[PDB]
This record gives structure tokens, sequence and C-alpha cells, in this order.
């Protein structure tokens, strides 16, 4: 759903933010670890609907840039709407622990044939989210790895497209 969050700069008048357009609407594209992003809960994908109450549609990411920069005040306020682009596919691991896709920097680029990620209908090009409610976003490809290797039989991915 949409809701409002109350982000409070830092030091240095920032939240640890990066906005990008995405067909006329704006979206989180990185979120600094520790930011006042952080702690309201901003993540990759969610959509900026309203900063200081002020309308984002058509925005480009440099204008958007340049809105929180100048943002006058201790406080930005935004309006979130969470991750629309995103969707989970649920998958069984296999006797041998495979699911069944090659990723390569985060993003999934091969479906193994006859798997449990063949039979679900998991995507190429998407970028793997989450691995069962798990932020991924950002991590390092042996991190995804061993995220997946050690989770149980029952593996939900969000994924969104890439
Ligand atoms: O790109 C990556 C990197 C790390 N993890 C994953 C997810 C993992 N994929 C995977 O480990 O493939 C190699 C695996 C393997 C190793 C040795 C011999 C046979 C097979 C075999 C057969 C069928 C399907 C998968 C496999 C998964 O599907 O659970 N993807």
């Amino acid at each position: 759903g949409i809701r409002e969050v109350i982000l409070c700069k830092d030091q240095d008048g920032k939240i640890g933010l990066r906005l990008k357009s995405v067909d006329n609407g704006i979206f989180v594209q990185l979120v600094q670890a520790n930011s006042p992003a952080s702690l309201v809960g901003l993540r990759f994908g969610d959509q900026v609907l309203q900063i200081n109450g002020e309308n984002c549609a058509g925005w480009s990411s440099d204008k958007a840039h340049k809105v929180l920069k100048q943002a006058f005040g201790e406080k930005i306020t935004m309006t979130i709407r969470d991750r629309p682009f995103e969707r989970t596919v649920t998958m069984h691991k296999d006797s041998s622990g495979h699911v069944g896709f090659i990723f390569k920097s985060g993003k999934i680029t091969s479906i193994v044939k006859d798997s449990s990620a063949a039979r679900n209908g998991l995507l190429t090009d998407h970028h793997i989210c989450e691995i069962n409610g798990q932020n991924v976003i950002g991590l390092k490809d042996a991190q995804i790895a061993d995220i997946l290797s050690t989770a149980g039989t029952v593996v939900t991915i969000t994924i969104m497209p890439a």
C-alpha cells in the first residue's frame, strides 16, 4: 500500500538516498546503509509519490536529486508506494539442494532445464531482491549464493524486472 515516511537529515543534510526516473514515476535506486532512508525502511524499487507533499510525477532523475539537495528544513517527508514492480516466485529445492537458476551480479541469467525454477516459471533478466524475505540487494554474488544455500527446502524469491 501507500504510506508516509518522515526522514531526519544527517550530519551533512543528507538522507542516504538516490532516486531514478522510470515511466514518469520516481523510484528508489540506492539506499545507504545506516542512513535516515534505511531507518524509515526505504528499499530499492519503492516508488516515491510525493516529496514534502509535492507530486514527483514526470520529474527527471536530476530534478529529484535537486529537490532532495535543496529541500528546506531539517526533515523531509515522502509518500511511498511499496516496490510496485516486485513479485514472488516460490520454488522447492530438489534432492541435490538445487532450485535451478544461474545468476550474475544479482540478476537471474539462466533457468536450468526441468528444475524447480523451470516448473515454477522463474524469469531471467530480473533482480534478485529477497530470499524468503531476507533482503539481498547490493550483496556480492557469493553472499547471495550462501543465503540461497542455507535456506530450507521452500525458496521464495522476490524479483524485479531489470
Ligand atoms: O549461479 C548460481 C550461483 C550459486 N547458486 C546458484 C543457485 C543454485 N544453482 C547451482 O548451484 O548450479 C550448480 C548446481 C550444480 C553443481 C554441481 C553439479 C551439478 C549441479 C546442478 C544441477 C542442476 C541445477 C543446479 C546445479 C541452485 O539452482 O540452487 N546459482
